[PDB]
């Protein structure tokens, strides 16, 4: 009756870490009645003004958000609300970064953001190619190529054409051309078959790497700024391992927990089974260890070097993590 409930106060004080690499995600679905996406999207949109720079009215955005994460699924075990909130938060965190400060336009800050909350709504729990081995209609929808992430797309905005759900009904007809491109590159690598040619142009940009006068990251043209804001979320989409260990553990009993579901059904359908899907023949252990040796730690020591010296301490926890699951492979 005016204030808030004492359940959220609690989650209230937990939002107080919104800025925080280390955020207890979890603990904020739990609070939040599984509304993680929800109430960490509003929060940061009322944190960077978000709803007044493009008058976003804030009853449609919370039907928006609600509405977004009522389409991700809550019987899977990682592609889930708290997975797309994890990367959101991972994402606001990163643009915050010393190294980039004033060098994104408030456009570019909401299209990286929403992409982040978008960019796996509506995952089956099973990868692109389970859904094209399985004649899957998404995989005939999209010509088997980036199949889920093309649906990601798809779904996040059409629901903005349910009730009230238009958060973009202000902007004028460019701002929203420049979004959708820029939401569309973004999710399209989070794609992990771009993962390479995305890191080997980041490497050469960091290798070219331009400072002005003021010591912020140089990006004078389009290309060059849609390459460090896909680089940005993908690196929020690879940031498990660069978390404090109790979260990256639930993330990663999450991610085998799918993936071993994935392996049965396979074995089910007498299918091969795909890489580390299999319980019965599988190293959870040395599989971290390899996903940080030759996918993570290269990504995120080249985001470092692009914004030396912002995250060593995110490159020193996943390092750590890193010798802590190389230390329990028996
Ligand atoms: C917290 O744990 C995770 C979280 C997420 C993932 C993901 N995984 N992947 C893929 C597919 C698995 C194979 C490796 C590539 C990553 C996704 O597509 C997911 C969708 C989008 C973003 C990343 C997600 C994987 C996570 O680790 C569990 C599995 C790690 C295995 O990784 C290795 C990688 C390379 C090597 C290797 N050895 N020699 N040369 N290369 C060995 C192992
Ligand atoms: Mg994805
Ligand atoms: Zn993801």
């Amino acid at each position: 009756f005016g204030v808030k409930t004492e359940q959220e106060d609690v989650l209230a004080k937990e939002l107080e870490d919104v800025n925080k690499w280390g955020l207890h995600v979890f603990r904020i679905a739990e609070l939040s009645g599984n509304r993680p996406l929800t109430v960490i999207m509003h929060t940061i949109f009322q944190e960077r003004d978000l709803l007044k720079t493009f008058k976003i009215p804030v009853d449609t955005l919370i039907t928006y958000l609600m509405t977004l994460e009522d389409h991700y699924h809550a019987d899977v075990a990682y592609h889930n609300n708290i997975h797309a909130a994890d990367v959101v938060q991972s994402t606001h965190v990163l643009l915050s970064t010393p190294a980039l400060e004033a060098v994104f336009t408030d456009l570019e800050i909401l299209a990286a953001i929403f992409a982040s909350a978008i960019h796996d709504v509506d995952h089956p729990g099973v990868s692109n190619q389970f859904l094209i081995n399985t004649n899957s209609e998404l995989a005939l929808m999209y010509n088997d190529s980036s199949v889920l992430e093309n649906h990601h797309l798809a779904v996040g905005f059409k629901l903005l054409q349910e009730e009230n759900c238009d958060i973009f009904q202000n902007l004028t007809k460019k701002q929203r051309q420049s979004l959708r491109k820029m939401v569309i590159d973004i999710v399209l690598a989070t794609d992990m078959s771009k993962h390479m040619n995305l890191l080997a142009d980041l490497k050469t940009m960091v290798e070219t790497k331009k400072v002005t006068s003021s010591g912020v990251l140089l990006l004078d043209n389009y290309s060059d700024r849609i390459q460090v804001l896909q680089n940005m979320v993908h690196c929020a989409d690879l940031s498990n391992p660069t978390k404090p260990l109790q979260l990256y553990r639930q993330w990663t009993d999450r991610i085998m927990e799918e993936f071993f579901r994935q392996g049965d059904r396979e074995r089910e359908r007498g299918m091969e089974i795909s890489p580390m899907c299999d319980k019965h023949n599988a190293s959870v252990e040395k599989s971290q260890v390899g996903f940080i040796d030759y996918i993570v730690h290269p990504l995120w020591e080249t985001w470092a070097d692009l914004v030396h010296p912002d995250a060593q301490d995110i490159l020193d926890t996943l390092e750590d993590n890193r010798e802590w699951y190389q230390s329990t492979i028996p």
